[PDB]
């Protein structure tokens, strides 16, 4: 796995480890979305939002779904591929998490659907390229998407969703 795909994942331990020990509410209080005028400047926080997980079982298959879509685009199509789709689809998502439910969240998962919505697109339209998602990956996906859409924010997810499918639409465009 690329050194994006990983970098990615040992940060998402870290911060989990980080969580773990001083809390949830200490960490958020520096990697959350602005949740005041005074963080506004405070940059890192548009991106931050996306390295925070609150169960184990959020980080262990966000993390799945990362190592296996994001390792692909890197290896077949670049480091700098996932780096645009990772910053565009955790803006995108955390912006409109924040602005129907407050500042208070996390998870890498508005950037896991950027890459679903991207490997399938571009895997359909431009099938030639090694990148597609897998019969049995779609309906594994579906689940996953399933579970998270009935609560067992979805706007946040389409968010991420879109600029995916907007990614794959325009390179498998180019040609
Ligand atoms: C979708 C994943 C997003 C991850 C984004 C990580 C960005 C981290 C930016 O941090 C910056 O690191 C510098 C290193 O020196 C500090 O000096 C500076 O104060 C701090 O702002």
């Amino acid at each position: 796995a690329g050194p994006v795909t990983w970098v990615m994942m040992i940060a998402c331990v870290v911060v989990f480890i980080a969580m773990q020990i001083l809390g949830d509410q200490e960490v958020m209080l520096w990697l959350a979305w602005p949740f005041d005028p005074t963080l506004k400047f405070e940059f890192w926080r548009y991106f931050t939002h996306a390295l925070m997980h609150f169960s184990l079982m959020h980080i262990l298959f966000n993390l799945l779904w990362w190592w296996y879509l994001g390792g692909a685009v890197e290896k077949r199509l670049g480091s700098g591929k996932l780096i645009v789709i990772t910053l565009i689809s955790a803006l995108l998502s955390g912006y409109v998490q924040q602005k129907f439910s407050g500042p208070w969240f996390g998870g890498l998962s508005g950037v896991v659907y950027a890459l679903m919505g991207y490997v399938w697109l571009r895997g359909e339209r431009d099938p030639q390229s090694g990148i597609y998602l897998q019969r049995g990956l779609i309906i594994f996906a579906l689940i996953w998407i399933v579970a998270g859409w009935f609560d067992l924010a979805n706007g946040a997810h389409i968010a991420g969703l879109a600029v995916g499918l907007a990614m794959a639409f325009v390179d498998s465009l180019n040609a």
